[PDB]
Parts: C-alpha cells; structure tokens; sequence
C-alpha cells in the first residue's frame, strides 16, 4: 500500500535520547514557572489558552486547575474565562453572557460585529454549552453570522489574511472544542504562534520539541503495529479488507495522544482494524446467508462453528475470538475479574446490528432517520471502543457501575457513537442524508445541515457530563476525543476509504514529518 | 530484575542502516567469490570449515552444497571431509576411517597421538555418527583420550596455550556439533581467527559485521518482548514466576538465530515463558488439589472453569488458553486449516505429565531412570516447542504427516526432548541423577557419566534423521538446534534459574556488547 512495510520500518526515529528528554524537562520547568509567574490575571488566561492551543496543556493540568480554582471586563475576556472554567468542569451558567444581550430585543448587540476578537471568543465558548442553555445556542448563531461578515469583508480586501483572518477561517472550519489536540497544535505552532509579536521562544521550542518527541513515539508504535499487521496475514486471507492500518493509528492519535497511553493506542488500533474487517465484510463482501452464519457462530461462540463457515469467515471469526479473549485477559489482569461475557455480548450486538442493516438492504426497506440512527450508533462499533477505553481508564469499577453497564450503554457513549456514525456518513445502502431526503424530501444541503444539527445536539449531550456521575472526567474526555477524531477524520474528504492528497498530508504532518525547530 | 525494562528500551541499536546493509552485501559477495574461487581442494574444505565456525555459513548454503556435491590423504583432511559430507546430509559410512585402524588389534594407531590436528579432526567428526556405527564411537573414545594427553602435556608446560591448545580446550569442553552458532562464532572471531597468520581481513570484517547486525536485530526483538512482558502483567498476578525473559530469548537465539526467523523468536519466547510458568507452578507453587483442578480445566477447556480456580490459576489458565488459540490462528493463516484440538492435546499432555511428577512426589514414590525419562521428556515441554517449529517451518503438510503426528510424537522430537530434560537436570523432587543413584547405587560422578551417555545416545538418534523421512532438513536442524541450546544453557552453571557471572557474561557478549570492529 501507500505506507509500505519497509518504509514504516525504515523511519529514522530522531527525537529520542537523553539530551531530548533533558531539554524537555528543562523547558517544561521553565514554561511552568512562566505560567504560574504571570502577574496579570488576564494575561494568565491568555497564556493558558495559548498552551492549550499548543497541545502542551496536558502536562500543566493541575497548575491550570489551581489557577482556575483561584479564579473563582469586556466580551473577549468574559468568553475566554467562561470557556476555560467550563472546560475544566467548573460550574458557570450561561446567564453571565446576559450582560451582552440587548434585552429590548433579546439578541446580542450589533456593536459585537466591531469586536472581532470578542465575537470569536464567544463563538469558541458557545460550543461548550449543554442542552437547555438557549443563550449559548443563540450566541453560537449570532457569532457564526458575525464571523462570516469578517470573511466577506477581510479576505475579499486582498490576500491580507491577517492572523485574525486566519483564526476566523480556522474557527469557521471547525471550533476548538471539536478539533483534536495534535492537528491544532501543529497548526498553531506553524501558522500562528510563530508570527505573533508577543511570542516567547521558550514556549515555541518546548511545543515543537514535545510534538516531535510524540511523533517519534508514534513512529515506534506504528512500526510495532505494522509488524503485527504483517504477521497477522489478514490481507492475504481477507483480500476485501482495505489496508488502512495507518488510518486506524491516526484514529488512535486523535483519541488518546498522551505519551503514557502508548499500549492503548496499539490495542484500540487492532480493535478499529477488527471493526473495519467486520464493516467491509457486512456491506461489501459477505452475502446474507454467510453473514447470518457468522452472527449465529458469534452467538454460539465456539470453534466447532468454523467447520460451518467459509475460509474467510473462519479467519475473521477466529480473529474476533482471539481479540475478544485478549480484551478479557487484559481486563482480568487489570481489575482481577473475568468479563468475557460482556465483551462477547458487545461483539454479538455489533454483528446483530450489522446484520440488521444488511437485512434492511436486501429486503428493500428504507428506514427513517430515527430508526437508522438507533441502529447505526450500535452498528458503528463506537460502543466497543468506548467500553475498551472505560475498562482501560476507570479504576476501580464498582458493582453498581457494572450493574448499570449490564443494563444498556451510557448516554454519553450512545451520543458519541451517534456523532461517530453521522460524521462517517458525512462525505460518503442508503445512510443518514439519504434516509432524511427520503422521509422529509428536502435537498441535499438541507439534509446535511440537519445532520450537523444532530451532531451539535449530541455534542451538547456529551457536554452535559462535564459537570454524581458514574464516569470519571478522564473517560468523558476520551468520549469527547472520539467525537473530535470523528470530526477530524471525515472533516473534508473520505479520509478513511479514499487515499487523496489530504489523507497523505495529514499523515505526513502528524506522523512522519516533524516540525522544523 | 537484572535486565530492567528501561535498560532494555534504552539499548542504542547501532548496527542498523543503509550503509551497514551495503557493506554487508559487498562483503558477502566478496566472501562468496573467495570461497568458490579457491583452487586447492583441501584449502576449500578449510575455508568452508572456517566460515562455518565464523557463523556465516548460513548465507553460503547452496554454494557449499554444490562444492560438496562436486567433492563426491592424511587423517585431518579425511576427518574434515567426512564431517562436512555427513553434515550436509551426504551419505558416507564410517568404514572409511578403517584406513587408520590397526586391525591387528582393532584400534586406531598410536602415532595418531603425534598428529594433534588429525586427532582433533577425528574427535570433531565422531559426534556426527549414528546408532550402529561403532567405529565412530571407538574413534570418539580414542580421540578424547588423545586430547586429554595434549592437555596434560601442553597446558602444563606453561600458559603457552597455543591456538592448538585453545582449540583442544574448546573441543574437550564441548564439540562443534553440540555448540550453537552464535557462541562459537563470537569465540572463533575473538580468540582464534584474529590470531591466525593466514587470516583474511574481508572474512573477519564480514563475520564481525554480520554478528553485530544480528545483535541489533536481537536487541529490537528483545525490546518488543520486554514491552510484551510489561503489558502482560504476569509478574504481578503470578509472583512465583522468575523474570527470565532474556533467558528465554537467549534460548530462541540458540534455536533459530537466522535473521529471517525474527517473528518465530518472539512467539517461541512467549511459549518458553508459558512453559516456565507451568513448570514453576507445578513443582514449587501449586498444591496437589489446585494442580488437579488446573489439569481438569485444561481437559475441559472452557472459561466457566475459571470460577472453580484461584486467581493465579485463573491468570495462568487464561494465558494458556489465549496463547494456544493464537498458535492455532497462526497455523490457520499459514496452512489454511484449524488445528486447535492438536495444540489443546499437546497442552493437556504436558500438564498431565507435570501432574504425574507432582503425584509421584507427594505419594513418596521414587521412579526408575527409565520411567523418569519416559515421563520427563513429555513433562519438559520440548514436544510443544518442536511442534511449533514443525508447523512454522514445514510447508506444505500432507494428510499422511498429520495422521503420523496424531499417533504420537516423532522419534527425533522425543530424543530431542530427552536431551532437553537431561541437560536441564544437569547442574540442578528427585530427578535424573538422583533416580539413577537410587536404583543402581553408583556415585554421583558415575550417575552424571551415565546421563552423558544417554545424551550421546540421543544425539546419535537425532543424527540418524540427517540422511523417505516425513521431516524436512530444516526441521531436523531445528531439533538439533534445540539440543545444542539445551547443552549451551545448562553447560556450566544453572543459567536458567540462577543469576551468576556466566549468566551475565553470555547475555552481554551475545546480545548487548557487539564485537569490536
């Protein structure tokens, strides 16, 4: 394929050594003492936001949390402070922004259009809102309408795309809440922070160094995963499967980018691959009777079923068997109990909903958007990924949590899988926009706008959890990272199934090519 | 442990790059054209023997085979030619050496004691003999008796240990037939070939370069295996298990050292680890009832048995389950058929014989040497290793071979496992020499000499296969490499269970420390 085995194995891992780690520690200490050493309360928020956009805020978590606990005015500062407080799980309602609404009409002032900075800050802060908060929704609408004016008013003057115009373009493309850490980090390092007048060399060097060392760790993990894909022989036994190993690894980079989760990024990778093998087999390769035999064998969960399957079905079923048992083994070694039945039921439910999609296709039935979503958020496999993340990042797990999970999937998990499915259908058997155009009859742009509305509502749903919940803040952030990676992979083109220039360039910039120091 | 995780991960893999591979290819071409370009027929045999002792003969296999096919006189040349011919599977009986026996008495001439070179060559050639060949046995005896004279006659003059005296010491310690490739290669590079007057720089540089690149590949494999051992958590859940990962990797280096078998060296490693976990649990940790429950669960082969086991038993049983299913998965991906029943029966037989040893221990019964061997060659786990090697190196496998394997284990496999068990008991529940001292009543040195006699007879057994056999030459060589690694690990001290200076030095010289160029 495009990322051949020898090319992956040959990648010179540069940013690794004692000198690199020593420089990283020194720069981290310097940046920490610079962050806590800020005397201006507003400049401290600005520096925190810069560190967040640089992708290095995961190291200074507790320091920022303490600063924000201590931090407990124009529109820009209000929006920035609101976004930070709500981003670190601190309660702060929408009603504050009522200080900027002309309650003679119930809408924000028109002079906001003169403050592009405050409008951009409010636009960025509007995506952290929860369901029921209508002031944030109207603020999102008004700020989008304001930013499009800056687009038609500035970029049309000339290619004088000022750093403000670059940020406006970047926000209109996707808000910071919805973007992943690595892509935004690279973009803010290369295009923005390097051009700022107030730019500090220590922060820039530290961000570049951390990014390149993370790239080197990713390269090592990708070599390991490429050797695994080689010795798995899943390409030979299953010729229909797309060789998208690097794409699943990019998925993992979008999910958990931190260096200490390396092992996870491996396992989940294979999981994605497994899920992909189950996807391509259901919608492209297998027939109805063969997929029915596969789902039956999954229900029975025994190897004597292999005799009643074709060879590719044998390979796929045995791979699923071994991977599910490996998941159960890891859960046993972690939490000290067997849970093979739960993962078996997860896999059987996934294949049940895939077979449901297949039977709907072959029976000629066109489901509504509601039924399609209710079946697809389970037939997309996001629940398996999120349960793997749950049992990998939640410790300890109580009997009450196990009883709550045995009676369905969490709401945050369901809406994250909904976001996953809707983003996957974006840019690509009738699906999401096809069913909505079948039922309501609106145009294609209207259907895609309705799908984006559903995505925004599910994002509000996920935002509700960031506030006694049975899920840690870590797991909530992993679900939101799944959503962000969904919106990152299928943002522009079909980066999962098509090998276009964007699919090359994202992988090059995030994995192979480091940032020039 | 002594080889910590961070130390393994930090190992700077030096001999890797385009320049190293280019130099290797150039030197390999030069050495090949030097080998085939030898005009003297005897000097060609000498160069072939040198390349063999340098450990690089695995690259020039077909060229040497052609030369020896074309090659189809004093005592040294006769012995060298005989050893090479019999080493490459060419039939040449013992009767040739009848040209050196004084058939007035039926014993070799006394003037052989004046030709230390010819005596050493005959000693080296005597170990390639098969059962029934008595002339080679008497030649082995006579040449050992001759070499001990050179020991008491030369090394006693002074520390003028001439290169001849060094070779005599090395041969008396262990013959070349019984030594592994990497250790003999390092020793012949550092102590002997560098000091020869006729030494060629191209051969020396090529041997050192190939050895160091193999060391780098071993370092990468060991990093991967150390990460696997980390994420397996077998040390935490099972505190009784010795952390001998590097020792199992050294075992693999002794079994299959060639660069293209990297993947194998990983899998078999884990297998060894698994076997070790089954060993330490049977003879040290578990009680009779717990091991009985474990063997019962292995027979039933279901996860519902985990509920009827303690936690460490749960971990061990689930690890065995997953590893056996992974073996079956690899065999399916390779040969296109399921064989989970065969590997399950292998594991159940291993645990059956381990439980037999345990029940003999707790019942106070002291078995004879014959019964002990018949139970221990199966309770040592060598058959599992050799079946893994069989299904990894034999392709295709015919129905007749599968029917022959379903009715017991091969003779070569049985005697290789016998060598394994007897060497493991060397230097260490009554065992091999204890049972023989119980039955016959002889002293300890006499019992160990009888054990060495059994080892030599099993070596003759294995030598019989090198001659329509259902096993490829590759598999025969892998079995003999298992035997050589057995005699290499337990040669001097308890390198498996004790962490003495020799256990450090072998690992340092064969893995960490490369040969100075």
């Amino acid at each position: 394929p495009i990322w051949s085995f020898d090319f992956v194995q040959s990648l010179p891992i540069q940013y690794k050594g004692e000198s690199y780690t020593s420089r990283l520690n020194k720069l981290e200490k310097d940046v920490k003492r610079m962050l806590i050493g800020v005397e201006n309360s507003l400049a401290q928020l600005e520096l925190i936001d810069t560190i967040q956009r640089l992708g290095i805020s995961y190291r200074f978590e507790n320091e920022i949390i303490s600063i924000l606990k201590e931090k407990f005015y124009d529109l820009y500062a209000t929006a920035l402070q609101f976004r930070l407080l709500r981003q670190y799980g601190f309660e702060v309602p929408q009603e504050i922004f009522n200080n900027f609404k002309n309650h003679k009409t119930g809408e924000f002032k028109a002079n906001i259009s003169n403050d592009i900075m405050g409008a951009l800050g409010l636009y960025e802060a509007s995506f952290h809102g929860k369901k029921g908060e209508s002031i944030l929704e109207e603020a999102r609408i008004f700020t989008t309408k304001c930013l499009k004016k800056y687009k038609l008013m500035s970029s049309s003057n000339n290619n004088n795309m000022t750093l403000i115009s670059l940020l406006v373009n970047h926000a209109l493309e996707m808000p910071l809440q919805w973007r992943i850490t690595r892509s935004e980090a690279k973009w803010f390092i290369e295009e923005i922070y390097e051009r700022k007048q107030d730019m500090n060399p220590t922060l820039l060097e530290f961000a570049k160094l951390d990014f390149n060392m993370l790239q080197s760790t990713y390269q090592e993990e990708l070599k390991v995963l490429s050797r695994w894909w080689k010795d798995s022989k899943l390409g030979e036994k299953l010729p229909f499967v797309r060789d998208r190993l690097v794409e699943c690894f990019l998925w993992q980079v979008g999910v958990r980018f931190e260096p200490q989760f390396s092992y996870f990024r491996i396992m989940d990778t294979k999981l994605y691959v497994l899920l992909t093998i189950i996807d391509d087999m259901h919608d492209i390769y297998g027939t109805l009777e063969e997929l029915q035999l596969f789902t039956n064998a999954l229900q029975r969960w025994d190897l004597k079923e292999l005799d009643k399957l074709p060879d590719y079905m044998k390979t796929a079923f045995y791979f699923t068997y071994n991977f599910t048992n490996e998941l159960a083994f890891d859960v046993l070694q972690e939490h000290g109990f067997v849970h093979i039945e739960y993962f078996k039921k997860l896999m059987v439910e996934l294949c049940k909903h895939h077979l449901q999609e297949a039977k709907w296709f072959y029976s000629g039935y066109k489901p509504t958007l509601q039924e399609y979503v209710e079946n697809g958020w389970l037939s997309v496999g996001g629940q398996v990924i999120l349960m793997h993340a749950y049992f990998a990042f939640t410790n300890p797990v109580t009997k009450e949590a196990l009883e709550c999970l045995k009676d369905g999937h969490p709401n945050i998990v369901r809406h994250a899988s909904i976001i996953l499915r809707l983003a996957d259908d974006l840019g690509t058997v009738p699906k999401s926009i096809q069913c909505y155009m079948h039922d309501t009859g609106a145009s294609e742009d209207e259907a895609r706008e309705h799908i984006k509305y559903l995505i925004s509502e599910s994002w509000k749903e996920m935002n509700n959890e960031d506030g006694n919940s049975f899920f840690s803040n870590e797991f909530v952030q992993v679900c939101q990272n799944l959503g962000r990676a969904s919106q990152f992979i299928y943002q522009y083109g079909d980066g999962h199934a098509s090998q276009n220039n964007l699919s090359k360039e994202r992988v090059l910039g995030l994995i192979i090519t480091p940032i020039p120091m």
